[PDB]
């Protein structure tokens, strides 16, 4: 009886488990779609041209590796902030924001919740879509605030359930917070339409709730950085003050590097002080400052001219390889005989497909083909390759025959 | 009436806001002695040799930006526990441990407190030296536990209250968590010595206390990283499985690269396995999988048979020119002029110096002369340089006259 024998062995985890079981399997066909990690034509990671570049400038300088401040790079900060926010924007032009390096997008997330716990006095609740990421509940819960939901998709349609998320929404009790993706709505690939999200705008105005957005997929809904925060800067230009989470971890292919950042939408600059003042307090005692080398290639990716345009280039073409797998991956189960409707599979946008199959399938796919995906059929189309698209559209075929 | 008008303007940090307030300043013959961080003799940032090649041999190898697992390099984390609790011991040897990747020391304190909090069933109570680094006491608040104190500097003796602490060591109430610095102890600079600890493994022992370990300056006490970690390995070998923190932000230059690790010392590789589980479950929801760089650098140079005894060649380097300072400074001192003991400048061990200076003496120092330094009249002598230790001693005499 020592000081563990009560520890239990807890479970693998719902998403990251996966590629561990997937390291494990010896068969040589095996195919990694469980995370939402691109690959390149090839099937292979995929580190951006602008990224090898922003590298060898930082080498070329023989730069230090001294603490940052606790809040992050301000270069980093301030250009993460114009990202989101555009730069003709009155709240950025006005500085009545606060933004600050986090942990990635997860980091920054949590920051968020664990300040909410702690200044967020008008409610415990967050409201998060049905579905959404696994990992959103844990990191509410472990922060302390308790979790609620509103009705999102609806899978007998394949669709966005809007009248039963308006429903939901305009019951939500005045001032609770409501959590919500900016793009790229992870699992389900559906995102409200333009005209869709400025009614919802309304309701979360007019019930004074306090909007969460979670970016961490800005350019890969349509390929374009700018329309894909249309939404949330709708949201700010309606008058409503929302707190945000930003992974570049995806769009930049930094995702070991662990750059993202938290920011809160004030009324004036002095507020964005005094929340400064608390952020800082609450990230020293977390991990003390921030890791320096992310948030060193970004800042140098965002406020190089050159590396930045060629950047969205590398975007697009991430985003188009993306639309040609999906393309393709419809094509070949036709050519393979399947009678399904498989129009989900090219409808959906961003990285993944909720492809509709039952866990048996799911099992299967992953024993006798070794394609490895999450539990509820969630499959990561950005990890296919020119030359397994179609072992691919073979093995969901046999396992759907 | 905003969401955030209540709340308030917090302080600075006690420690990383000196670096912030000493940045503003224009005085040409400023300097920082605030945070411990490494100068080389010109006053300047210092990246180790080892640490430019590891970097090279990073660069040439042209890899990827993938996610790690959740509880980080394996390379690094073995390599870690190897370094903490030397490559004879039975505790590695028989795999009775687990050591997880942490962000720095601060994140990997945090973990192991916040892991504390959810399975160390029988206490709420960490015990911290007095004084202690400042930032131990909202590190163990925040995860959700109560703090307490066991004398340790005595200051009119400038040194070790040993009949003290084992006073108070004896009467912690059984199955408490006790903190103990493994070397150099922050901010007094002044260690048990081997008879001493030897002593207090007894009493840690007899009243089965739980012994957390903070390791954030292994090689900076003798210069001799296995020297250093004595202690530490002294407790394990008695039969007390610990906790333990480690931190290479200073003894690898690694500040803002974030590396560090945290491990618990089990009864079994299958307890081991267990509480592995659980860590990475608590991991996932703050930060999901840790940052990259530090971890690759640190894992090559440690695991790199050349650049291994390189750098231990640089850490004898580095302590050596501390030593050098501290001679300079009390002999500056005395040809100055002054009158007091300075003998505790040389006496001290580490990064620092806990001078004795009251805060009206401290408040001048930054005002008339800019060196900038903590209010408890701790300094950075590691960031003192061959050009400017007669700067420093004349300032520390005009003061104090
Ligand atoms: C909506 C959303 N927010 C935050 C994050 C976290 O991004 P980081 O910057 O890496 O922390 C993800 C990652 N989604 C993933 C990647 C795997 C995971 O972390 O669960 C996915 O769904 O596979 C995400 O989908
Ligand atoms: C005992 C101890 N533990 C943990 C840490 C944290 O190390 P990181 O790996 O950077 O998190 C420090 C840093 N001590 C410092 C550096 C400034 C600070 O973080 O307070 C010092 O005392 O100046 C420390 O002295």
């Amino acid at each position: 009886s020592s000081w563990w024998s009560h520890v239990e062995m807890g479970p693998p985890d719902p998403i990251l488990g996966v590629t561990e079981a997937f390291k494990r399997d010896t068969n040589s066909k095996k195919m990694n779609l469980g995370v939402g990690a691109y690959r390149d034509d090839n099937g292979k990671p995929y580190v951006l041209n602008c990224v090898r570049k922003a590298e060898a400038m930082i080498a070329a300088k023989k730069m230090d590796k001294e603490y940052l401040p606790i809040a992050g790079l301000a270069d980093f900060t301030r250009a993460s902030a114009e990202l989101a926010l555009g730069e003709n924007s009155e709240a950025f032009k006005s500085g009545r924001y606060v933004t600050v390096q986090g942990i990635s997008g997860t980091g920054s997330l949590r920051v968020g919740a664990n300040f909410l716990q702690r200044f967020f006095k008008f409610s415990r609740d967050v409201y998060l879509p049905k579905p959404s990421w696994g990992n959103h509940t844990p990191i509410f819960r472990d922060a302390g605030l308790q979790l609620q939901a509103y009705r999102y998709y609806d899978p007998k349609t394949c669709s966005l359930d809007f009248t039963g998320a308006m429903e939901d929404i305009s019951k939500i009790p005045e001032k609770s917070i409501i959590l919500l993706h900016a793009c790229a709505h992870n699992p389900t690939g559906v995102d409200p339409r333009q005209e869709q999200w400025k009614e919802l705008a309304s309701v979360v105005k007019k019930r004074n709730l306090l909007a969460y957005f979670d970016m961490a997929y800005q350019g890969f809904a349509s390929g374009d950085i700018n329309r894909d925060a249309w939404a949330l800067r709708h949201f700010i230009e309606q008058g409503i003050d929302v707190v945000l989470s930003q992974s570049y971890a995806k769009n930049m292919g930094l995702y070991g590097e662990r750059a993202g950042a938290f920011t809160v939408i004030c009324r004036d600059a002095e507020e964005a002080k005094r929340v400064e003042s608390q952020l800082k307090i609450l990230i020293r005692p977390m991990y003390s400052n921030p890791p320096m080398n992310g948030a060193r290639i970004a800042s140098l990716i965002l406020n190089t001219p050159e590396l930045r345009k060629e950047w969205l280039v590398e975007v697009k073409g991430m985003a188009d390889r993306i639309i040609s797998m999906r393309t393709q991956l419809v094509s070949n189960l036709k050519k393979e005989g399947s009678s399904h409707n498989w129009q989900h599979i090219t409808d959906q946008i961003g990285m993944f497909c909720f492809t509709g199959l039952k866990p048996e399938q799911v099992e299967r796919l992953t024993k006798e083909f070794s394609i490895y995906m999450t539990k509820d059929g969630r499959i990561s189309v950005a990890g296919v390759a020119s030359s397994n698209v179609g072992y691919l559209a073979h093995a969901i075929h046999q396992v759907t025959k």
